[PDB]
């Protein structure tokens, strides 16, 4: 059986998730909810500044739009309690608005005429299972009603930290992600509705420090690293594409070659490995959740003690979205 | 030490609202006593202090309860979405700078004029066909001071108007098309996403695209230069600079002209609002300038075939500070003559 | 890749934006093969820049550096680093037609340096090449070629955008005179930050990704090389703006006939083909990056301003100054190679 | 009583140095050498994308230009041995081309018709005195013939690292500078003359990793930190303005408040202190060589051991230039 999915928030993550679902057999989108009309959503699906033209035909209709002739209903309900997901057979909602990223808020979708389960496309608090595909999706059994796909940065950091910890033992660490600007930053200096005096600044014209919980919350994905990491972000003027640096001390003294070999050994469809001196535009659109860059590995040793630096790339858009849809595809197969 | 001031309120402490506040600091006859926006005083104080394109504030800013002090002088801050709930009169406010983008029509702006409100409103944008629309030093003579709502026009209008008027007075504009290559603004999306105004092009990442867009400046020029009503139209290309813009105008004229003739006519019309340059500048060179319009003699062109000519004239403007300088010139003058 | 299409061997002088994108498009045609690349650098730099491309994406295939060149899908291509075309032994690698894409030899006598006794046989300049070389916009005037030419020009990006639009408008309604503005991506000839411009251009000296930068362009004045009836009728200029590729051309004219917006748009759509596209969607510049049209007419930007019975008419066409031009350039190269003799 | 100065390389640092010298008494520029016509240099001095209009008048003349009425000679000699610095009385040369930044190369200026001293506006190798003003300018005695004003990153890092080391003892450290793009990166993807596969990439459209020697070479300015630090850079799309992050282990456990207090106590004209959540555009044009940002300080502690993070802003243009001219001014006064 195909599992019918709804998208709440047809934004950067919602629209790219829709795109990837077109190539998934076990899942199909039957309903989109946002705050606008079908022509606006159909246009944003067709044309994409950073991810290119949509691969398919899109035609606006009354009450929605057709993708290759398949009608998808569009509604514009600000309150999840008012989205009649059940009318379109939706069982799983991708909660991608940025405004319901907590357990009780996501549960608003699960009313009498709503859906059955929710995947939050963001950190969702410490009382919802938080899944980085191919790092801890084993924790799912399908009975969950609300789960989280974590953040872009968590999906980048987690395979790198886990491989390094499994091989050498992370004692403590600090993370800096140099991160594309996102839709939550202001295009020009102005009041930020979340009260962030730095996200209030022109996002494409500044290096912007910002907090991020990815390192401090890593225990949701790698329990043994709870209480071991912290970090922050520098938001910079690229419209997508990011990189995560992690500096740790380890239980073992290591060489750069030994580090790079341990990362390569852990590589898979989610965690890539490169030795090419790439830049951020080269990871736009990739499907790895995290691309380890061996060219940036460093070890600083003084008096027999080492600081170790490991670096991994990610397209905060498509890398995260590929991970999100892998998790959604797996969750849908085992949902009950 | 003096008290010869008209008290002003700012609705919308945004790019234009904050820069207007900055310029009013150097005006003796007007004083801002009340700001209304949608946020708390620390956000507004911080945005006044630090400014990506216009630099650090020239003075001290300190957050206080219910507002902030600028060089020790308290400015009250409120956060009322609806003008009917702003008690402008409590702070002695006579004139409101309506700079939110959400009340830029006569009946909307008049919401500030309730029984506990202000006496007059200046809309920092085009305000419709039924409010006096003023480009300072081009038509501020139309004001008599009895008006309750006026418009400061748009940035593009304040750039276009002195150039079009100088050209029309000298040679007679028959018809024209305008293109403004314009910085992105806060009404465009930082990344591709639903645009609340329904504009499928403003929906696109504004700092990563050349974005065509409509503009009414040329079509509505008759509010400022009546002789040019029904003679001009145009459009915009929004491009990835965070401020700074340029207006190109192509016309046919009653008289055949040379490039030197055109440039001389522009220079003879230059003043505090309409500048003149022969240096090959680029857009960053006009950020912060106080001209409403800076004619660029290096871009003038004449294309003649069979004794008929197309004429091109180009003028720079900082859509932020150029407009704001014009806006505050108009506010200062209006304040002097207000009922 | 067993086929019966005759193959002409091509060399690329200047493995830059146009040179590398030309190489990419030639991968997908069979009548032409690149067997030699000349630039000023080492093979690993060129291989890396082929593999990874900020605006046009990852190369479609494998690229591996080797001694003296690199392999593309396992096929070795020789790389040399000769500053003077007279020292490029094109003939050693069987090259018969050279793509002159350095920007430093864009005139007849300069391009002929490639045609020495151990050199090539013909040159295609990837730029305006002067008044005395045939200048070709594919699907507008490539019929002027007879195959005997030794040096030809693929014109400029702006010319390939403007030409089909101006030709269609002129054929339908008669252009009397016109002015053009192209709002154009910055290019490699602008400075990344304020600094001395080798060409002496005080505006290309300025930081290209941080400014709106006016600049000259000869596309409108030189249109007579492509559309003879429009010689002496057009002029224009450019505004370079901060996008790394993607451009748009506005043309304002007066016409022999009074027209409506719908009549203009209809005339453009009737003239559409592989080189001249037509859209009614409200797109922006990133939507044409990588497009293979030389020119994409945008019906949403058409305007007519009429006063006292006379009209100004505005028509607008998009172009990726990189891939739009390169698609046209390789169409012309492919056609030229077929008829070359 | 006025030392005459020549500028080789009227670029970003050369022109901003000229601008700052306008406002000091002891030195005056009497000769400019570059590779171009006087109108090009006059135009670039008058109009400046990131640093604003020149404060004064600039008029092109024959063989040079006038600044506020005073003629400055302009020449275009590619080889320093051909620059007759002596005929304009030039005593000290600011070597700001980027092409003569080592001892023997800079000494080409000191020919029989040349200057007597040269200040390299860049790292100049490990055999020339390397000066960060108000950190180690006391090493100069005035007899030197070639000195170095270090790099922008060094002038940022040094006062921060010195104050932290003096207070708590740095054991080892790794540095990341998130740095504006510069003139040595390509405006669009193309062959990089220095052979750098990452500086070959479009500088205003990418996050670009790159090496930097500031941390490894810190021993030239702070000898006790020789062999203790390393690091790297991420070049990002702002045209000027940068930030330096430093992660260390220390001999003493500390609090965030203790760190911030130690930095504020060390603040002076070169080393600023802020607690405001600023972004990169807020330090453009600033005259601190380094502006410590107390809002980004972090301490990560596990098992009684800590990683400590300290961060400082710098306008790689004007911050470095203010430091360079401070050193030039002092060097001129003790020159012998
Ligand atoms: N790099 C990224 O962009 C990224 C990466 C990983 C996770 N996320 C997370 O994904 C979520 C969405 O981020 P985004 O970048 O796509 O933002 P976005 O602004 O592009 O999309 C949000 C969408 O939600 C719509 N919306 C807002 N409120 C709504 C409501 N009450 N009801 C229905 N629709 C509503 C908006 O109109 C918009 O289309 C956030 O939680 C964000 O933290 C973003
Ligand atoms: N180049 C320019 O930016 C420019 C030039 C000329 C005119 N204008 C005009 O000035 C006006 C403001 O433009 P801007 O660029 O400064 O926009 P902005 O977004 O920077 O500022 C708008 C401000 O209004 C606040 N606000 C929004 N709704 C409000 C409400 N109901 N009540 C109180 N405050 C509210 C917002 O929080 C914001 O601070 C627009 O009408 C615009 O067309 C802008
Ligand atoms: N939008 C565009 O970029 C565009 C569009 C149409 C036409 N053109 C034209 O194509 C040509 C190349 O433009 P580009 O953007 O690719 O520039 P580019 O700088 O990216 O490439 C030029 C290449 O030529 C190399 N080179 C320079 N001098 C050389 C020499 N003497 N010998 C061998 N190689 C040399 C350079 O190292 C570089 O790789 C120009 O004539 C330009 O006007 C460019
Ligand atoms: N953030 C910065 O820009 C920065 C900061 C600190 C130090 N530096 C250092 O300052 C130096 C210059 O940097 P920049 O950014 O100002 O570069 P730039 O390209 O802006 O200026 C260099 C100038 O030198 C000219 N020039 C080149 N070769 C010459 C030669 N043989 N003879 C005479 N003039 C020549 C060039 O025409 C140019 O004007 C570099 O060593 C650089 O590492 C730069």
């Amino acid at each position: 059986m195909v599992v019918k999915v709804g998208i709440n928030g047809f934004g950067r993550i919602g629209r790219l998730a829709f795109r990837r679902i077109q190539n998934i057999e076990g899942v199909e989108v039957t309903r989109i909810n946002d705050l606008t009309d079908p022509n606006m959503l159909a246009h944003l699906l067709k044309y994409d500044t950073t991810q290119g033209r949509f691969d398919g035909t899109v035609e606006v209709k009354e009450g929605g739009f057709e993708v290759n002739g398949n009608f998808i209903k569009v509604s514009a309900e600000r309150d999840p309690e008012n989205i009649d997901w059940a009318t379109d057979g939706v069982e799983i909602v991708l909660e991608a608005t940025g405004f319901f990223a907590k357990k009780e808020a996501a549960e608003k979708h699960l009313h009498a005429n709503g859906a059955k389960k929710v995947v939050i496309t963001a950190p969702g608090g410490n009382d919802v299972k938080t899944v980085v595909f191919n790092t801890n999706h084993d924790i799912l059994d399908g009975t969950e009603t609300v789960i989280s796909g974590a953040s872009c940065t968590t999906n980048c950091l987690a395979p790198m930290a886990k491989a390094l910890h499994d091989a050498f033992g992370i004692q403590k660490g600090l993370m800096t992600t140099i991160h594309a600007y996102t839709g939550d930053q202001m295009i020009l200096d102005g009041p930020h509705r979340g009260g962030d005096l730095r996200r209030a600044r022109a996002g494409a014209a500044n290096i912007v420090p910002n907090s991020t919980g990815a390192a401090k919350a890593i225990g949701l994905v790698i329990p043994e690293l709870n209480g071991k990491l912290d970090g922050a972000a520098q938001r910079v003027p690229v419209p997508t594409g990011s990189v995560t640096e992690l500096v740790v001390t380890l239980d073992k003294n290591v060489s750069v070659d030994e580090i790079n070999s341990a990362m390569k050994a852990a590589s898979n469809d989610s965690f890539g490995y490169t030795e090419d001196p790439i830049v951020s535009s080269d990871i736009v659109g990739v499907s790895y959740g995290s691309l380890f860059d061996a060219t940036q590995t460093k070890v600083m040793e003084v008096d027999g003690s080492q600081l170790v630096k490991v670096v991994s790339w990610y397209d905060n858009e498509m890398s995260y979205t590929a991970q999100l849809v892998r998790t959604l595809e797996y969750f849908a197969k085992i949902a009950k």
